[PDB]
């Protein structure tokens, strides 16, 4: 039997990321020369990471920790071409790198909630050596970890217990939102991603709108649409690593100032799930499955998506 998948979500809440779990656990991963494709994007990740990092010592008036960092930050400009083609020269890791553990970069790294930051800039900034070696092929965690804004409807195909998925994407920025209804057709089972870790975070299309707020409103728009009433509604509560992180330093109230548990996990994430489910208006007779979730993880996302394909299986 064909089932029809369809990941929904706002943007950076993981689909993409799914996407390519499902070809890693489920069509023997990603071949040498599909990696070296990912080369290009893991090298323009890395240098918007850190530029990102240095505009925002601009706008926060941070200063470098050490004066000398200062022309390797004009050096860092100078040579970022080559990064944004794919090359990466050992006089561009040595600039990065230098900039990395400076303290002042430091500081604005970790007010990162204050502009915009892609989550894995410390992934490949903490792994500068490894990738910066001549002929470095991507792992298949430096894969996961790419981001790269999802623009139309990605369409993959693979088999799992002897079912035939066709697993659909597509973008979750606000621009995108508005091409969801093309993808509306025979739909067995969304999977509804949300980034746990964006309760603290604006969008970078909106910065008065918080993002978790925004993922709130997709989510009772798609639950509650009658079109879906037939269709397993699957909630991917994504970025549990992050969120375990993050909750233990920022508090929940800045999402939801009713919060009255601990900056603990079990008791936030829980927190965060009833807010979700309870804007399921029938919740007598539509039933949402919720599981927490790493994408980048895919020990988690083999066992996770293993249960999720049983509740398909079983309708
Ligand atoms: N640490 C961590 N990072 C994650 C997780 N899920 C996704 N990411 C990272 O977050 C970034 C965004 O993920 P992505 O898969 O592109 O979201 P998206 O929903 O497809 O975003 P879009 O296409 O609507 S703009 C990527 O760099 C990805 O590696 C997670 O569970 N933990
Ligand atoms: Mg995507």
């Amino acid at each position: 039997r064909e089932v029809k998948l369809l990941l929904l979500g706002a943007g950076e809440s993981g689909k993409s990321t799914i996407v390519k779990q499902m070809k890693i656990i489920h069509e023997a991963g990603y071949s040498e020369e599909e990696c070296k494709q990912y080369k290009a994007v893991v090298y323009s990740n890395t240098i918007q990471s850190i530029i990102a990092i240095i505009r925002a010592m601009g706008r926060l008036k941070i200063d470098f920790g050490d004066a000398a960092r200062a022309d390797d930050a004009r050096q860092l400009f100078v040579l970022a071409g080559a990064a944004e083609e794919g090359f990466m020269t050992a006089e561009l890791a040595g600039v990065i790198k230098r900039l990395w553990k400076d303290s002042g970069v430091q500081a604005c790294f970790n007010r990162s909630r204050e502009y915009q930051l892609n989550d894995s800039a410390a992934y490949y900034l903490n792994d500068l050596d490894r990738i910066a070696q001549p002929n470095y092929i991507p792992t298949q965690q430096d894969v996961l970890r790419t981001r790269v804004k999802t623009t139309g409807i990605v369409e993959t195909h693979f088999t799992f217990k002897d079912l035939h998925f066709k697993m659909f994407d597509v973008g979750g920025q606000r621009s995108e939102q508005k091409k969801w209804i093309h993808c509306f057709e025979g739909v067995t089972a969304i999977i509804f991603c949300v980034a746990l870790s964006d309760y603290d975070l604006v969008l970078a299309e909106d910065e008065e709108m918080n993002r978790m707020h925004e993922s709130m409103k997709l989510f009772d728009s798609i639950c509650n649409n009658k079109w879906f009433t037939d269709t397993s509604i699957i909630l991917f509560l994504n970025k549990k690593d992050l969120f375990e992180e993050k909750i233990k330093k920022s508090p929940l109230t800045i999402c939801y100032p009713e919060y009255a548990g601990s900056n603990t996990y079990e008791e936030a994430a829980a927190y965060i799930q009833c807010q979700f489910e309870d804007l399921n208006k029938r919740k007598d007779t539509k039933e949402i499955y919720t599981h927490f979730t790493c994408a980048t993880d895919t020990k988690n996302v083999q066992f996770v998506f293993d249960a999720v394909t049983d509740v398909i299986i079983k309708n």
